[PDB]
DNA sequence: GTAGACCTGGAC
DNA sequence: GTCCAGTCTAC
């Protein structure tokens, strides 16, 4: 789950739960629970207080409530879902939230990676882990100049440069990889290594790709895997000049690449 | 930069 | 049986 597939739940999700009154709060699975630390206080604070709005900055949801807010993080496998609390839970459902009318949402997470953290509405923004992200890439304050900033700076990898959430929020695997093909730029290549003229296309590229995902829904692995050059297709012919896709290690992340159209 | 962790189930 | 699928630590 990346940008693209975080913005489609939150739009989703909205409808099926503004302005219900949460009475319960049911955890399976103590670890995903981060702050407070304290699952038995994380569940007592939530109760009484009603769902208002449903915001996301970077790979984050933000649910709004009264005073609250819940701040959760699917990382590889999290998933949510509204239905009735009369019937029998599906298999990994470690957190439930109880509403007043009967409905309930509730999370799974196959490999229990994600997380969860509730601060009050105003502390939120300035407490981790909101507080040390880059920039949206869909607003104005994503631009050439910020990305050349930090990639001047530094000699590691211009793939691990993008998956760095400080430095813009909201790229992942697939999106990382998909961009640097569009742009014709190696994963492997010294970010510092870049010219001012790959930068302000690297820059293009990203805002484009990340801005189509999201109008088809993100990627099934939505519509956008229809649209993919490189992610997954190791072996399988470029779809621009023919050659064959390959795949390596970089970043400690599988990464996809065509031998000719990039670098 | 690069294995090891957190964790579970599918593909070969 | 062995390999593969967002972020943290540790040498
Ligand atoms: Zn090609």
């Amino acid at each position: 789950p990346e940008l693209p597939e975080v913005e489609t739940i939150r739009r989703t999700l909205l409808p099926l739960i503004v302005g219900k009154t949460i009475e319960d709060v049911r955890i399976f699975w103590p670890n995903i629970i981060r702050h407070p630390r304290d699952s038995e206080a994380f569940a007592a604070r939530m109760i009484g207080q009603t769902v208002r709005g449903l915001e996301r900055r970077g790979k984050f949801l933000k649910f709004l409530l009264d005073r609250d807010a819940l701040i959760s993080h699917l990382r590889m496998e999290g998933r949510y879902a509204v239905a009735s609390a009369l019937e029998p839970l599906e298999p990994h459902t470690h957190v439930v939230f109880c509403f007043t009318d009967g409905s309930e949402l509730r999370y799974r997470d196959v490999r229990k990676f994600g997380t969860m953290h509730v601060y009050a509405k105003e502390e939120a923004d300035r407490r981790p882990p909101l507080a040390e992200l880059g920039p949206e890439p869909l607003s104005p304050a994503f631009s050439p100049a910020v990305l050349a900033e930090r990639a001047v700076k530094t000699k590691r990898s211009v793939k691990a440069l993008l998956l760095d959430q400080t430095v813009v929020a909201g790229f992942g695997n697939i999106y990382v990889d998909e961009s640097l093909f569009r742009a014709g730029i190696l994963p492997g290549r010294p970010a510092a290594s870049l010219s001012s003229k790959e930068i302000e296309r690297l820059h293009e590229e990203m805002v484009a790709t990340i801005g189509e995902a999201v109008m088809k829904g993100g990627s099934t692995v939505g519509t956008f895997q229809h649209h993919l050059y490189v992610y997954g297709r190791q072996g399988n012919p470029c779809k621009r000049c023919g050659t064959p896709i390959e795949k390596t290690v970089v970043a400690g992340r599988g990464t996809h690449y065509c031998p000719r159209c990039q670098r």
